[PDB]
């Protein structure tokens, strides 16, 4: 076990007694249908059975044999047109399917039925993920379909092949090589995001290299785009605002401008000649110095909607990123929902604007952005990372179902009462066109795709989710881990805890109770509370705690930045009043003296500490919990997440006597007896921070030669 | 086949005649030590026989079966004793071993025996190796030691894990989980170069970065020493001679000052504390900005001594690198020797003078360095390039072994007849105490090490030739081709001869006839014959070729720079009169007129435009060939190595045509009609170089938004 397969071990099943029963069941596999699309769900089917029944299944279009898996459309299988499914199917959808053990002149079988070949190939993939779980197949009878439009993955890929936030790798596309060579790789890619239901990949960093644009990759990506068709994956690209000039053809990238239209007017022509199915642009722009519509005096809808009309006769979308913050502003937290609320309602109906869970930027807890409660006129689409940029990069086990779900499953009362998160994403509180998330992932050539194996548990849960909103982190895990791993019910339990920890536990021992932005900068890997004097304020670490000898906490109240003025009424009540507001959130919007009294009878310093101490203990449990699990998991893998979680241990007692000397240093308060003194000084961790290496290619820091 | 087993590929043994009479020889195996390069040993032979055999061939210490292979040293297997090998023995050494057929007590018996365990090793991979090519056991009598002591490999590695001319993927080294996480890869590692009889790796970067000499890293670093050291590996570093005062502790790096001399004794004591078998170090030192001595005023052999010094008391080496040379002389060429020529006989006897195989670098032919034929009393040691800086990165097929042969046989007329640079390397000319030769390795995480697949024989020759320099470039491929693809005749032949012509058609089309340094600068990948104005003329192109409207070539004769008079008289003579030199060197010492006219009868020009048109051809051929393979390959390595070659023959077309069309720019001659003409001009290859991707995250390059 290395890991290439991810959660696609088609092994055979351990439990005699169930095989015995899958065997029987599934004696032949029926496929009438040749397209591409059923060609690969029949390949992954006669793979997949085959491996785990343990047996020789070759999918065959021959007269129906009784016991047999049969898989179509009522349009390509005579058999599946033949039970008259009706309603019943027609429901699911463009993209759903239905499962049911039934009968087809009088031959015992299990269907795989859809209205289209994708569904067929999703409802494939969920027949495996039945078998690989070890759920029973008599009487099934179970439909599903997605209950987002755009389920797509987001890679921060440079043409370099340098993954930005990238702890797994190189850049999966070997561009020297394309388009010549179709390496089996890719359609082992499409092969997993299709097993999950995805179906888009932005495949290039927002922080966007106009060369993809042109000719020579073109053709490349298109090779990549051919790979990914038959799974149901449309190909999206990151773009440059600044293109035309890129190019040298224009000398303004003003969207106003009338050759600026045309420009990517004809370029739109161009990519759909090579792509006939492309889905459309990803744009990050005025962000980070990236160029954008604001530096030609514009605003984000009349760039939005340049390139829409560009993309519409063809069918493609924009994914408009509002992950934008002005140095100028007073408080960070405000900035989306103050720049983007204006414009509701003046997008075109083929943008889509895509933000992220929180406004600030992925930090281990953040409450929900104020702008899915406030755009009532707009498509809009979540996005959640899945790469660890600080959860840890590829040392740290941090599984992030449980941060996904608490986003999805937020009420937000934008119009009373279920409106969840996830509610607001379907589609059901506002009126909207186009719906969906994206998850940054920045898999890379590591063997196993994600560097850390629980960072593959992420990818799943983030794709399981975008399937189905409502789905708990537990469940995917309990899913994951039957997958990956093992059936065993006692490893399946402690291990689905330990996963259910990990999200907390790196809140805790990095910033817990509202506490944020605390990281290294620009590499986040290690703790940096003290960060002060940056080219820009909001950039820093103290910009946030504002911690003193009297306090700590951002007062977003009315009384201070009114941040809260920016949720619906229910949320500003809630939050504002010290009574109700949770704790996990209270220094986001709350400044408060050390003094204050917690829900534990502890005051907030103590508090602090506490929580702090507890992230490292955390951590410890889990190695205890790993260590018990030696008999259930292959040698390798068990050794190396033995490992990682030695090193995560390490750099959770760094990150908590960092935090804690430092807040200590301010506050001049003690730490209590009852927790293990720091084995060094502040000092001493100031220079670790300086010195400890930076695992990751990419950023900077890690080519850093300091020593002191 | 992912190319991740490289050639220990342990597949039962095709020919089943043959298979069945190793069956018949080999049905046990015995071993009765139990150190830890034993154990590797036995564990090698448990995989491999295993493997190749198709039966569970267990290590066993146990009462003498008949029909055992029997392996040991007479200190370790009284089995072995009993032969009383004596003087057998005697010629081995320290690291050779005899393979024999013979009999023990009557027992019919294959014995790998040696002095050392280590040579125990080496003589199991050959007993291996052996199989793999299906040679007979039957009446087996051999014996072998290698020529030269250290025979390592270098790895231009950066700590943040990208690779300098690196083109297949990043560092295999994870220092985010070292030391705690043992990877499998480390062994495997291993494995591969103890197979080749390498037994010195330098790991890190000669560009080199002081954090290696740091506590954090060499705990890290004495891991993978750990892993290695079974295999007979030992660990080294390259240096930065500025260390003592990037540490903080000195405010120089003069090597005459006490308290530098201090330092680095005090960090070898450290370094030794952590690998008590520390190999030494490699330095590039006064070198395109590298600090070095000369800093400080001081010569080459005051800082080496001064660094050998510090590794005498542990037995530590200097290889010192003779890659010298400063922008303000008259002729590159000369660089070297003329820096190093008068400190012969200057150096401690435990530093050894690393030179490149040519006095420019790695070029696709370079004349020898006169170095090797003039530094009679200072070791010395050869530094080949294996990974492709100069010959397509992973794109282009271009073993090795033929570069790495002919310089090996290359007569220098040093001290007589028989003064090849092989016999010099080996000591005997000069008579000096050690040798040896360094490869630029550069392998990755990619699945298959190298990139391209036969990067791998590139790899594979070398360390055979570093084990015996009279290796011919045709043993190797032969062994290699039977060990990674096949046994079959008719694909061994046609495959063999490809691999030998690779590296003169990769000269062809891009810089034949003693034409050199060609290359777009800085990255490498495509031509730039037209390259000049850079902050230094030797990193040019003009400055190499001349060419005008009357001639071109670099005169070196004495005339003038009068280069020639830096090697042996018999070379000056022979390559100084144009009736003698050979014509693929000649514009490195000749200027010439284009008239001039070459044994083909061609004129010069017509020659240059011949040899950059038999260039693609060769590639095309080379097309051909290994398309006819199909049914002896594996579909995916034959489809992988398909692809590549078309991108090959892309570039090389685009090299051709960018050469071609440029000289003729500046000798305003026309192509020959017999010639496909380019249809565009040499603006557009112009503009194909500025826009061309290059393939390797490393470089810059890779990374050029240029679209015009
Ligand atoms: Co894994
Ligand atoms: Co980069
Ligand atoms: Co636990
Ligand atoms: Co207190
Ligand atoms: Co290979
Ligand atoms: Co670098
Ligand atoms: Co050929
Ligand atoms: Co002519
Ligand atoms: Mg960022
Ligand atoms: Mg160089």
């Amino acid at each position: 076990e290395d890991g290439y397969d991810m959660w696609l071990r088609y092994q055979p099943i351990a439990d005699q007694t169930l095989l015995k029963t899958y065997q029987k069941q599934i004696r032949h596999l029926h496929v009438a249908g040749d397209s591409p699309t059923i060609n690969a769900a029949a390949a992954e089917l006669q793979r997949g059975l085959s491996g785990l029944l343990n047996k020789p299944i070759v999918a065959r279009d021959e007269k129906l044999k009784d016991y047999s898996l049969v898989i179509g459309t009522p349009d390509n299988s005579p058999l599946i047109a033949s039970l008259n499914l009706g309603e019943r199917l027609q429901a699911l959808g463009a993209e759903g399917y239905l499962l049911e053990q039934t009968r087809i002149n009088k031959r015992h079988v299990v269907i795989v039925a859809a209205n289209s070949d994708v569904g067929v190939l999703y409802g494939s993939f969920h027949l495996l993920r039945l078998i690989q779980t070890q759920h029973a197949l008599e009487k099934l009878s179970l439909s599903s379909a997605p209950r987002l439009q755009h389920r797509v993955v987001n890679h921060w890929d440079n043409l370099n092949r340098v993954v930005e936030r990238g702890y797994a790798g190189l850049s999966l596309w070997d561009w020297g090589s394309l388009p010549n060579y179709l390496a089996p790789r890719y359609t082992d890619y499409a092969r997993i995001n299709a097993s999950l239901g995805i179906n888009g990949t932005v495949i290039n960093n927002v922080n966007a290299d106009p060369r993809v644009l042109s000719d020579q990759f073109l053709q490349k990506i298109a090779a990549l785009a051919d790979a990914f068709r038959p799974y149901g994956i449309k190909m999206y690209l990151s773009i440059n605002f600044n293109s035309p000039r890129a190019f040298g053809d224009v000398d303004t990238a003003d969207p106003l401008d009338p050759r600026v239209q045309q420009w990517w007017k004809t370029r739109a022509q161009k990519i759909y000649s090579y792509i006939p199915d492309f889905g459309g642009f990803l744009v990050k722009a005025d962000s980070e110095g990236q160029p954008g519509p604001q530096g030609y005096g514009r605003d984000h809808a009349e760039g939005a909607n340049m390139l829409a009309a560009a993309l519409k006769p063809f069918g493609g979308v924009v994914f408009w990123r509002a992950f934008v913050y002005h140095p100028d502003i007073e408080d960070r937290f405000r900035g989306a929902y103050d720049e983007f609320m204006p414009l509701d309602g003046k997008f075109a109906d083929n943008v889509i604007l895509q933000i992220k869970n929180g406004p600030i930027d992925f930090q281990p807890r953040e409450p929900f952005s104020a702008l899915f409660a406030g755009m009532s006129r707009t498509n809009m689409m979540m996005e959640f990372q899945i790469t660890q940029e600080y959860f840890g990069f590829a040392t740290h086990l941090a599984y992030q179902g449980p941060l996904f779900e608490e986003s999805l499953k937020t009420e937000t009362h934008a119009r009373g009462e279920g409106s969840t998160i996830g509610n607001i994403l379907e589609g059901k509180v506002f009126k909207t066109r186009h719906t969906g998330m994206a998850g940054v992932i920045n898999p890379g050539t590591d063997r196993n795709w994600t560097g850390h194996p629980f960072v593959q548990s992420s990818w799943y849960a983030f794709g399981r989710m975008a399937w189905d909103h409502q789905i708990s982190a537990a469940t995917a895990a309990d899913e994951w881990l039957r997958m990956t791993f093992s059936n065993q019910p006692a490893f399946i339990e402690p291990v689905k805890q330990m996963m259910l920890v990990s999200r907390e536990a790196g809140v805790n021992y990095r910033s817990p109770l509202g506490l944020t932005h605390l990281y290294s900068q620009g590499d986040h890997y290690g703790p940096a509370p003290w960060t002060d004097d940056l080219p820009r304020a909001d950039w820093t670490a103290v910009y946030y705690h504002r911690a003193s000898k009297t306090g700590i906490g951002f007062n977003r109240t009315k009384t201070g930045s009114n941040a809260l003025a920016q949720y619906p009424e229910p949320i500003a009540k809630a939050w504002g009043d010290l009574n109700s507001v949770p704790e996990d959130l209270i220094l986001w919007f709350h400044h408060l003296s050390w003094d204050h009294r917690m829900q534990s009878g502890r005051n907030l310093w103590q508090e602090l500490v506490h929580k702090y101490y507890q992230g490292v203990e955390q951590v410890r449990a889990m190695q205890r919990t790993w260590d018990q699990q030696e008999a259930y998991v292959d040698a390798a893998r068990f050794a190396q997440v033995k490992a990682l979680l030695q090193v995560q241990e390490r750099e959770a007692v760094r990150w908590r006597n960092s935090c804690v000397l430092y807040f200590q240093s301010v506050a001049g308060r003690p730490i209590p007896a009852n927790y293990e003194q720091p084995e060094h000084d502040l000092e001493y961790y100031k220079m670790l921070a300086r010195t400890t290496y930076v695992p990751e290619p990419w950023h900077p820091a890690s080519s850093s030669r300091v020593l002191k």
